[PDB]
């Protein structure tokens, strides 16, 4: 029972999500090996995802977390990348499909940097790239990120199967022998809602 509402490029709501995606782009340690080489996207479509079932199951979990974190949800708008976006918008985030070899264990990963989420769109480390050209830096094939409402609650700072005791999420941090950029991880699908579905291409520089 999911409905996509196509947003006009002249919508302030569109422009807000567009601005956030473009501005949160960073240079990457791997020289774009995983995500491709770019400093800007081609923003084709931004659609608002609408599902009462998935929305109600989010708000319900958000309430519980607030009561366990001094009446503060710790709600953040964050980008999500994965090969499973089409499923997520229909059946919601599902921890049961989490990759156990992840750096912070079997969780659903988010980022405050759109360019980081991009790296995971065609699998872990961009996998074998786009299906058509088998190219991680493909400027041709259309990509999809989710821009999600995420309840982080009491987030454990680090650098596993569920959140540490007393906590509701993990915030990964830049270590000289570790991460360059921030990660955010939940171990429960109901703690995130995919509010916006963004269709885009990475754009060739020069
Ligand atoms: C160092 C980088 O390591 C990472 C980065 C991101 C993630 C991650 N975060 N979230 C995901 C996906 C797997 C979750 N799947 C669903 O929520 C889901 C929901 C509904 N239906 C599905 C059907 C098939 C697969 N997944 C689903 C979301 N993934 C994910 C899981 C497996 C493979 C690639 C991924 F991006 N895991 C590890
Ligand atoms: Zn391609």
């Amino acid at each position: 029972g999911t409905i996509l509402i196509d947003l006009s490029p002249d919508d302030k709501e569109f422009q807000s999500v567009e601005e956030e995606m473009q501005s949160t782009v960073r240079e990457h340690r791997d020289g774009g090996h995983a995500g491709g080489i770019f400093n800007r996207y081609n923003i084709l479509k931004i659609q608002k995802v609408c599902n009462k079932k998935l929305w109600e199951r989010y708000t319900h979990r958000r309430k519980e977390v607030s009561e366990e974190n001094h009446n503060h949800a710790n709600e953040r708008m964050l980008f999500h990348g994965s090969p499973f976006v089409n499923a997520i918008i229909h059946k919601g985030f599902d921890e049961r499909h989490a990759y156990i070899g992840g750096m912070f264990g079997a969780g659903i990963y988010f980022a405050e940097n759109s360019s980081k989420s991009n790296q995971y769109v065609y699998g872990i480390g961009g996998g074998t790239g786009c299906p058509v050209h088998k190219d991680r830096s493909c400027y041709i094939c259309h990509r999809q990120l989710l821009f999600c409402r995420v309840t982080l609650g009491k987030s454990f700072l680090q650098f596993m199967a569920h959140s540490p005791p007393g906590h509701h999420s993990v915030t990964g941090r830049p270590s000289v022998n570790g991460l360059a950029l921030a990660e955010y991880v939940i171990y429960r699908g109901e703690q995130a809602y995919p509010e916006y579905l963004i269709t885009y291409q990475i754009m060739r520089p020069e």
